[PDB]
């Protein structure tokens, strides 16, 4: 009964929706609301727990970058506020590495992160750990292996198609192969062993392209396209399955949701979301 949890996002502005896609039986669950609402934001699980992380709200009455740690409990529809990161991060990150939330780069202003922190739920505390090679906002992220991988963002002054390596243990990142294209704002996650850049903007153009890393042979390599160009997408894997959920394509905030089967190397459209948006987080439970 895990389902796809969509938090947040932007159209016109910044949203408060929280949803959930059953892909099983198709069915869209309309949940609690964000307290405050929020695009750019970052989603993941820790221990049957949905935590929206960072973010921005842009609003009529003004807009304003997030620091936020909120925690919504399926078993009760409720969020409960959480210990704030050190720093606000806009266009965030994250991954999960034992039960703990790795909050990667984002922006706080035009303030480019290459800090990095560790939430720990036990104790409800961040600590800064060691800081990126790159600043990076509009970075997707993705763990494998134990090991947390930041790619692409923006540093502040370029785009980029670099991808950089952490080690938890060792407390250290490791420049890994670049991307063959340049992408902010793609959808990263990891699928059979292989990290998925989706998407993503590269200057010019919104993106339909993917490529995955293989993390032993060292190399990047195009996959199929999307069948829509898009950017600031909700990005997740559910039973062996990529789900690309929304986002900007340049004109207008995309309300499909296409689905990759690494088998057969195609995407094809599963569904919509109950209204366009960009820009939101998505974590399954
Ligand atoms: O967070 C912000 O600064 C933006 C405020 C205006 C629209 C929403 C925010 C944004 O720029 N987003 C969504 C969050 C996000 C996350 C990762 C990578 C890129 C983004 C961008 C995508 N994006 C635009 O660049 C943009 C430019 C103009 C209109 C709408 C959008 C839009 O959704």
């Amino acid at each position: 009964g895990r389902l796809i949890y969509t938090a947040g996002g932007y159209f016109r502005q910044s949203l408060s929706y929280l949803e959930a896609y059953n892909p099983s039986d198709g069915t869209w669950l309309r949940l609690a609301d964000l307290q405050v609402p929020r695009s750019g934001l970052a989603g993941c699980v820790v221990g049957g727990l949905l935590y929206a992380v960072g973010g921005r709200n842009n609003s009529p009455d003004g807009n304003t970058d997030s620091s936020a740690l909120d925690c919504y409990n399926p078993m009760t529809n409720q969020w409960s506020p959480c210990a704030p990161m050190s720093v606000p991060r806009n266009r965030i990150g994250v991954g999960v590495i034992d039960g703990h939330i790795y909050a990667v780069g984002g922006s706080h202003g035009c303030i480019h992160h290459n800090s990095v922190e560790r939430y720990e739920p036990e104790r409800d505390e961040w600590h800064l750990v060691a800081p990126m090679l790159t600043r990076r906002i509009g970075v997707g992220v993705a763990v494998l292996n134990r090991l947390l991988y930041a790619v692409g963002g923006f540093d502040g002054t370029n785009r980029l198609n670099s991808a950089e390596c952490y080690y938890p243990e060792r407390n250290e990142w490791r420049m890994i192969t670049a991307m063959n294209t340049i992408r902010s704002g793609a959808g990263v996650c990891v699928l059979h062993n292989c990290i998925y850049a989706a998407g993503g903007y590269d200057g010019q153009d919104q993106l339909n392209s993917v490529e995955r890393y293989d993390v032993e042979t060292e190399t990047w390599t195009f996959v199929a396209p999307m069948k829509h160009r898009r950017s600031a997408l909700g990005i997740t894997v559910h039973q062996g399955r990529i789900y690309v959920l929304g986002g900007y394509d340049g004109h207008t905030f995309l309300d499909s949701v296409e689905c990759y089967d690494p088998d057969t190397d195609t995407w094809s459209e599963v569904t919509r979301m109950t209204s366009g948006r960009s820009g939101v987080g998505v974590a399954v439970t």
